[PDB]
């Protein structure tokens, strides 16, 4: 049999653009950490997770716990997370809302996928397989990805670092110019607007001027449930059938429900539907009619193909949701996709926003040719780690002075009458 | 440089089956199956156990040829595969007349995949070096519990072509209570289910009583097939109390199974009115049952089985396995799936038993049920070697029972010439 000798929990930071969301704005640096585990024959999975202080302190209390274990023993994996974070009790329970990674409710789910994902990477290396084989082989060999649009500042408020090449992005004109930029770089045939920061009837005309600008494309909005219900039906109202998905305009599932049942349009979610009895209560009240997966908190690789199958037996679309990531989360993101046969849509990422120097693999950026990611016959993920990059990040994340993501205490850097609502239009 | 299958090789067989009476009839003197090999570039073989009537055998045969030289891991391939096979085939089948688990024409892709899947993580764990359970995330139990199958039976087969088995009748408490003790002393099974809706349902209550009061402590079910009516199911329900743990498929249909339990609050079982996905859809609309029984056979594999027992867990309704009229290679296939969920409500459900001690496909003969349990070890794959004497020798019982679909119903007839398949008789 096997063992796991080695595990390395190593919190990271990265620069990240002054994105606009809901909740405010960004901060100049992403958290992130860092799996790798080790094998007694010297096999290496690595893992990418949220780097969040809770998040953290849950990897951090069950790493010491994985020395000598059985790397296809998943089961024993998830009973000792549970166990781990039982024994933490209690724990803060209201989080940042747009940080899965700070959500007491995602404790378990969060901390048993940073791990499942390194696991079955080392098992794939072992195997010497590229890991969607180990999910039962690729349906598709190319994942398409999506165009993740964001309104945006000029600069971060004290010039932490040197200004960006995007630049500011408050109007139709810069979005559109910013939507082209990233399908020149990368290919995407899908576009998404992240939404619920500007008005809402200005948001609006920044769809319709992205279909004049690129026609025939798929286009999704993202207000983050920062719409009222009679907002979200009057944007319906003008939006039309601009729209491949109209993704969390208001909040909660009755809400959603009442939305769809009025306007007909198709609804997606990554907030409403998060884990597995929030699917059957959504079921129940015909809420959503797509789910976005997200392997880092819907609790791994295997759980997200067990969502996708209850999706496709109940009659709803799968997509796919995403946080500021790198290369290791992209890779693991494109095989779990790769696997299953109805994951239509294009998944969403951040990997635009993240800059080549700080990319923690060997090769540097990963290549995103035809808004696809190819998926070879390298083992594993067909990563990897870059340890003097890893070093490097580990290094900016103590020197940064972030330890958990807060978008609504950074706007207030900026507003300071900035305070957190929701819905707030 | 990928591991790729060279060989494939689809086995029927058929072993002397007891004179068991159920629902639709009685049993025939033999009972069919079909038996999987796969091999590999590399050496190692995948085993598989499956349905032996001619129709499957036909889509398993058709199959079969499609799988040289392709990857085992790619089963999503594997699947595509099996659908179009079924998509370039008539049913051939008479909805009336697809009483027997798994013989639904929509069954069709799934019998036919989950027959080829569990050959292909056979392979894997082989290959592996490790148990097939580890493929599956690891095993949560090194035992898997199962209770005593009984049935009401004849003490022999009409104009018989071989000797009585060494049961005898069956038809009483006193001989019923007798055969569930020859089984707890053989294996020591914890719990006991009754095959029922077969004799008069006041009579099979007092059957029921007979072996609460023999062996109490005992967790005792039954499974009418679907033979009451809603009237006789709530009245047998008054005349039981509480003397059972849960009553499978009392009454026919997902609305009758919902209206008996709003009526009596009673756990209802099934493995009749979700038996697929769609179902399970349907059912969780209506609350119609409490509990799935799960068998790997129909449900589409190992994997999808664990889908199902995730699914269950979600909407809050108990799992348990079965498998009916099978060999040791589909017991450990079972018991592994059933190693591997986390959420394992009850004991689980076998013919094992019945198969007589000469008639296995494997070697050592029949596999050890100790304690009422199946143990899960370290061994590759599911740990099992084809004894290909013993194989040979029960495919050419095959060739000469004259079996090529089973049918209670026409081997009743036999005994009472008027004998029609009605449900719910009772
Ligand atoms: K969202
Ligand atoms: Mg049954």
């Amino acid at each position: 049999s096997m063992k796991i000798t080695r595990v390395t929990v190593t919190p990271i930071a990265f620069r990240d653009p002054p994105l606009l969301n809901a909740s405010g704005i960004h901060e100049p640096f992403a958290l992130r950490s860092i799996i790798e585990i080790e094998s007694d024959n010297g096999y290496i999975g690595l893992g990418e997770s949220y780097g969040d202080a809770p998040a953290l302190a849950i990897q951090q209390q069950v790493q010491s716990q994985l020395i000598g274990l059985d790397p296809f023993n998943l089961n024993q994996l998830r009973r000792i997370v549970q166990t781990t974070v039982a024994a933490h009790k209690p724990a803060s329970l209201a989080g940042a809302e747009l940080a899965p990674g700070s959500h007491a409710s995602k404790a378990v789910s969060n901390a048993y996928s940073a791990f499942e994902v390194a696991f079955l990477d080392l098992q794939a290396r072992y195997l010497n397989v590229p890991l969607v084989d180990l999910l039962g082989g690729a349906v598709r060999d190319e994942v398409p990805f999506s165009a993740y649009l964001f309104f945006k500042y000029a600069q971060h408020v004290d010039s932490p670092y040197k200004p960006d090449n995007w630049g500011e992005a408050l109007n139709e004109q810069q979005i559109v110019a910013q939507a082209a930029r990233m399908i020149e770089a990368y290919g995407f045939k899908s576009i998404k607007l992240k939404a619920g920061t500007l008005p809402p009837e200005h948001e609006v005309a920044c769809i319709k001027a992205l279909k004049k600008a690129f026609p025939g494309y798929p286009l999704r909005i993202d207000p983050n449930g920062n719409w009222s219900l009679e907002t979200s039906i009057r944007m319906a109202e003008l939006l039309g059938d601009d729209l491949q998905y109209y993704e969390d305009p208001t909040p909660g599932l009755e809400g959603m429900a009442e939305l769809h049942k009025r306007t007909g349009l198709p609804l997606a979610t990554n907030m409403v539907v998060t884990d597995f009895d929030e699917f059957r209560r959504s079921v129940a009240q015909n809420s959503v009619q797509i789910v976005l997966a997200d392997h880092h908190y819907w609790g791994g690789l295997r759980d997200t193909q067990t969502l996708a199958k209850m999706c496709d037996t109940f009659g709803l679309g799968v997509s796919m949701h995403s946080n500021s990531h790198l290369g290791i989360s992209l890779m693991a993101m494109a095989h779990v996709a790769a696997a299953v046969p109805n994951l239509d849509y294009a998944c969403d990422t951040h990997y635009p926003w993240q800059e080549p120097d700080e990319e923690v693999i060997k090769g540097g950026k990963l290549p995103i040719v035809d808004g696809c990611v190819k998926i070879t016959r390298a083992p594993g993920l067909g990563l990897e780690l870059d340890h003097d990059q890893l070093g490097k990040l580990h290094d900016q994340y103590l020197t940064c002075g972030i330890r958990q993501r807060d978008d609504v205490r950074q706007m207030q850097r900026y507003k300071p009458d900035w305070k957190a609502l929701k819905p707030r239009f």
